[PDB]
């Protein structure tokens, strides 16, 4: 699968630097298309891929407006219930013939029957080319199922923010349910505004950790998502992003956690380089168990 | 100042009945249009036409998936720095031809030069019919000129707020937002604030005037914050504030940019106006605002 | 130069058949992209490919929901200053695993300087295989080159219809310009209105005519696209959309005819493909005329 948009000023903020976010959807609806139509490939009871989890990923080079980002996915792996897909995006400037890599990105989708809601269902084998291939799949394929067992200025409540979306029918899946890019754009969103209001100034996504989607969200569910500032780095911003879920529809369903993540931002000199920021300052006893439990993530 | 649009289902909430803001919002595009045309057509310097004030408006027909909606708008007055549009917005059923008047609408712009950022300019005279609607321009003109000068069923349970960053397409052709895309959030805030509390289907069943303070230029952060006022037996009354940060300049302090209430209706599975859970107030401004919201009520 | 997307809700009417004008938006940005790539290619003045031709054009199986379309678009000729591309759709369904092409197109774009407006540029040349492509190119480069120097029901008032659109900064290229996809999905738009309120069913784009792009439009223009029948055959509807622009802006300049063309259009079944449709009956003279050159070029 392949790739083509031409970044328009929607893509992007003020200054033009393309949003995280909208990379972050454009590579899951190139992932959710080769993983669902592979997960059909052996003719099995019909299904669709499900965002699973997103490996951590890192913002090489910035993408601008007028640049044509160029996406391409490949499988590298399957399980007996879930897909590997590593996706490379490449800004191309067309005026100035320029390449760069912006980011490489590696995914977990799992099939769903359309029939049957909530049942997974399994993954037909891929033909690799070397074993080692197969191998450092399985080694990737466990690191990651292990790891899933395990108001004052400059100050977190200062940046602190919130945003609301009621799930419309072209974020979800073609069944009641929303996409993992729709989502992801969204905690950009979000986690772009919490950085903006802490920096003063121009920010971009330099970095987005590791997330897992615990559950589905439905056609009409209005979605919460709530973003926090946890640790600052000399010239970084980690922001902890949450994302709830409220069925208004239903008295008997009650909200739930939808997914989690911390996304770190970057501020940027009018002249375009990364510049030191304004240092958060923890207060209460969770916001130095953050702060600290953020240089940590920051370490690794 | 005519149209065609149809309703797709991203216009509609998942029992396909159009939100309100979707409505505003075109209504919205339609004066802005009419009334910056008109406000070149001497062909002074050059300006856009800037929302200034948008009257009680109420929602008369219910308007579903698959339907068009018919815009035409017309201006109807104008003073010597602003201009009267009204709306009217229709909706045909294209299977069974029929026809409903959603919506009549009446708004105020305001050219601003775009050269000279902030400068108010003078709108050139229209051709009436007849003196009769000059003068009842004129008196509507002066009434509007004249009024200027967590607990289930609680506030608590359902309030919500939303934070949105200012985009290109947001604004206007220049660093501005268009009336017709806060009116939009803002009935995306009330809308959800309504159906926290209802647990049910909802719409719009009116809004009441509104006016706008001051611009919000692109690159600001809005915040808007919704949270109910009054129940009636079979409607709800939602306050919904709407906050700007400019995140660049320090110094520029956060403004209130506009405010407004909405009000919402239930609707039955069958398609009818339902009773609605009432709304419980508990702090003394909380009384104080369900008391104002009986009286914005009757009124 | 290829790629393909999901074709969501908001790209399909309510009945979920894609929009006629959603494909033709989609053709343009790959050729707006291949060609502004290579006409940047020999690295001379800096510029923008701008649509100035599209070809007679025909939907050949539907495209729903859900479905991914595969866009392809090569370069097939060029002149001294025109670039010939043409361009492949295909519809994937990724549920049962069967394609179709939806498809074929071909486009005409013209490089503008981007430090001087409106100064035409050359258009290096393409490496071909055979001479009998560039010669095939060059007889359909000289034939489009010659044509180019030439309320009651069931009534066209009942069904007529106008739009209007204020340019904003997305729809435009870089520069202040308009894209060519951007005024073709209007156009669709209003004849896909104008065609509905008329059968008073469902409908889908069959055919559009060659159009021929006259003058740029900028942003801040309001744009008017007004709709109208001409002709009916038993099964079919063809419908004249006309394009003006308003410069609001320095109104020293006048409203002028930024393009326009004729769209046939088709009802459906339920079950799908296409019913005899009601007749359009002329009433005045020009009403007639249009009719008539309406089964002229039906006919043709
Ligand atoms: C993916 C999902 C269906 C798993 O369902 P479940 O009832 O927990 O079933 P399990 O956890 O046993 O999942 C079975 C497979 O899921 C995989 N899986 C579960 N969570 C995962 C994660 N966070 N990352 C990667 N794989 C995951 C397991 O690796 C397992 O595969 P294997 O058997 O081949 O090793 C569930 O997490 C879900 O509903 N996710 C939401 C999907 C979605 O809506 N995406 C967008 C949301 S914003
Ligand atoms: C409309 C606006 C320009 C008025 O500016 P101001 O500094 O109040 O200027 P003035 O008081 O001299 O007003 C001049 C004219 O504006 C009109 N006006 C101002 N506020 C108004 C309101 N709320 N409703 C209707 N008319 C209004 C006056 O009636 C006056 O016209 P007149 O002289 O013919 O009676 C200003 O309030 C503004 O910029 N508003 C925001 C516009 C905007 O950005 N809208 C989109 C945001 S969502
Ligand atoms: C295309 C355009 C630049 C032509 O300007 P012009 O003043 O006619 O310039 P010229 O006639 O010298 O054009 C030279 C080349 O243009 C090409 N051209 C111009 N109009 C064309 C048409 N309608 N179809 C095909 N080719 C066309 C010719 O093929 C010619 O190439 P050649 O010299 O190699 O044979 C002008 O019509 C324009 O700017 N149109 C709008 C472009 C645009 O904005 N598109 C989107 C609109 S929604």
């Amino acid at each position: 699968v392949t790739m083509g948009r031409i970044m328009r000023p929607d893509d992007a903020n003020v200054a033009g630097n393309v949003h995280g976010g909208t990379i972050l959807k454009m590579i899951e609806e190139a992932g959710a298309i080769i993983s669902t139509r592979h997960c059909n490939s052996q003719n099995g009871e019909r299904c669709v891929a499900a965002l699973a989890r997103v490996e951590r990923t890192d913002f090489l080079s910035p993408m601008c407006i007028g640049e044509v980002a160029h996406v391409s996915a490949e499988i590298t792996y399957t399980s007996k219930h879930s897909v590997e897909v590593q996706v490379h995006v490449m800004s191309e400037n067309i005026l100035t013939g320029t390449k760069k890599l912006t980011n490489k990105a590696t995914l977990w989708y799992v099939p769903l029957s359309l029939k049957n809601v909530d049942k997974v269902l399994e993954v037909p084998p891929i033909v690799y080319l070397r074993q080692e291939q197969e191998e450092e799949g399985r080694k990737r394929y466990e690191a990651q199922k292990l790891e899933r067992m395990e108001p004052e200025p400059n100050t977190v409540s200062y940046s602190q923010s919130s945003l609301i979306h009621l799930v419309g029918p072209s974020d979800c899946t073609l069944h009641g349910f929303v996409h993992g890019g729709v989502t992801m754009k969204l905690m950009d969103e979000v986690a772009g505004i919490v950085a903006a209001r802490h920096c003063k100034t121009n920010i971009v996504t330099a970095s987005v950790d590791a997330i897992n989607f615990h559950d589905k969200i439905r056609k009409g569910c209005v979605i919460t998502i709530s973003g926090r500032m946890t640790f600052t780095s000399n010239k970084s911003m980690e922001i902890e992003v949450l994302v709830d879920a409220d069925p208004v529809v239903d008295n008997s369903q009650k909200r739930y956690r939808a997914a989690s993540a911390f996304f770190t931002y970057v501020s940027l000199n009018q002249e375009g380089k990364p510049m030191p920021v304004p240092q958060l300052v923890p207060e209460t006893e969770d916001e130095k168990k953050r702060f600290e439990e953020g240089k940590g993530r920051y370490l690794q």
